[PDB]
C-alpha cells in the first residue's frame, strides 16, 4: 500500500504518504481546541505514472496519457485513499463540546 | 457542481472540469478498440482554496493549511467526483468482445 511502511524513511518522487503533524494553535491558529492539541493529518504527494496504484479505470487511461503528452497537464493525482477519525473536545462556554470528526488522518493514498 | 455548465467556456483557476477528447488510436496508440473511436474522457485540475467543493474534513483543514504554508506542497487535490462508464467492442481474432468499462468518463471534480 502506499502508507507509512512503505513511503515514510524513503524519499521518492511517485505518489505516497507523506507525513504531516499539525498543531492546532501554532499551525491553524485555531485557540479552541483543548484536546488534542495536534494530530497527524499526514497528506498524499508524488507522481502518478501509468498504473501507479491507480484507483479507476479514468486514472489508467489518464495516467497512460499524462506520459506521452505531459503539456496536456491532464495527470491523476495523489490523493487520500484510507482515513481515520479524530475526536475533539471544545468549550462553548462551559459547555464542554466533544465532537468525533470523521475522515481527518490519511493512512494511505491512491492515484486518482 | 464543477461540472460542464460551471466550468467550460469559463477559464478559471480553481478546480474545475476540463474537457477532453480521446482519440483511441491518435492519442493513445490503440489500435484495438473498434468502437467507439474516441470518447470525452475529460479530466480535473485547478487549485484548492478553503472550502472549494472539499471532498473530507481533512481536505477542509488542508485547504486552509496551504492557504498559510504553501511551501509545505500539502494542498488538497483537483479529482474525479462523479463517473460514468463506457462500453466498447474489440475483436479477439474474429470473437467479437464486447465490454463495459466502469468510470472511464469524469462528469464532475472535488478537491479531495
Amino acid at each position: 500500500a502506499l502508507d507509512a511502511a512503505y513511503c515514510f524513511r524513503n524519499v521518492q518522487d511517485n505518489c505516497c504518504l507523506r507525513p504531516l503533524y499539525i498543531d492546532f494553535k501554532r499551525d491553524l491558529g485555531w485557540k479552541w481546541i483543548h484536546e488534542p492539541k495536534g494530530y497527524n493529518a499526514n497528506f498524499c504527494a508524488g507522481a502518478c505514472p501509468y498504473l501507479w496504484s491507480s484507483d479507476t479505470q479514468h486514472s489508467r487511461v489518464l495516467s497512460l496519457y499524462n506520459t506521452i503528452n505531459p503539456e496536456a497537464s491532464a495527470s491523476p493525482c495523489c490523493v487520500s485513499q484510507d482515513l481515520e477519525p479524530l475526536t475533539i473536545l471544545y468549550y462553548i462556554g462551559k459547555t464542554p463540546k466533544i465532537e468525533q470528526l470523521s475522515n481527518m488522518i490519511v493512512k494511505s493514498c491512491k492515484c486518482s
